[PDB]
């Protein structure tokens, strides 16, 4: 795994890495 800085939390790699929802929201 790895985790965010804007979560504080652990995910994958994950080609949805389309969460680029840190541009707008
Ligand atoms: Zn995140």
């Amino acid at each position: 795994p790895f985790a965010c800085d804007i979560c504080g939390r652990k995910f994958a790699r994950s080609x949805x890495x389309x969460x680029x929802x840190x541009r707008k929201d």
